[PDB]
């Protein structure tokens, strides 16, 4: 019925209003396209993958914050020029997205795409 909806709807904004992951333009871009479901169905469709994208931008967050780390305890400081390079300009997109206002991407992938090209870097200074 309408009201089950509109609980369905409410629901979902909420578990995604406590989600980490996502930054605060990410989960008001899927609150509304929770709003604008209009079945039951298409609103858990909806909230699985906010939630998929929720860990996902953890593990991003995850790879841009440990940077520091990286370049004090691996072999950063003493790397060829262009395996420092390819670290700084992952790191960078990856800053991209998380410090994003204008409609920051939902899309999974390309967000799996710039964390695997942090961790590729990454493992190139071990």
């Amino acid at each position: 019925a309408d009201q089950k909806l509109q609980d369905a709807k409410t629901d979902a904004k909420q578990q995604i209003t406590n989600f980490t992951g996502l930054t605060e333009p990410q989960k008001q871009a899927l609150e509304n396209i929770i709003n604008q479901q209009t079945s039951r169905a298409n609103v858990a469709k909806q909230l699985s993958h906010a939630k998929f994208l929720n860990g996902k931008m953890e593990e991003l967050k995850v790879a841009v914050a440990k940077a520091s780390l990286v370049r004090q305890n691996s072999n950063y400081i003493n790397e060829d020029v262009s395996e420092k390079e390819a670290y700084e300009q992952a790191i960078a997109k990856g800053q991209e997205i998380i410090n994003s206002e204008n409609n920051p991407t939902i899309s999974s992938t390309d967000i799996n795409r710039t964390i695997q090209e942090i961790n590729d870097a990454e493992q190139n200074l071990h």
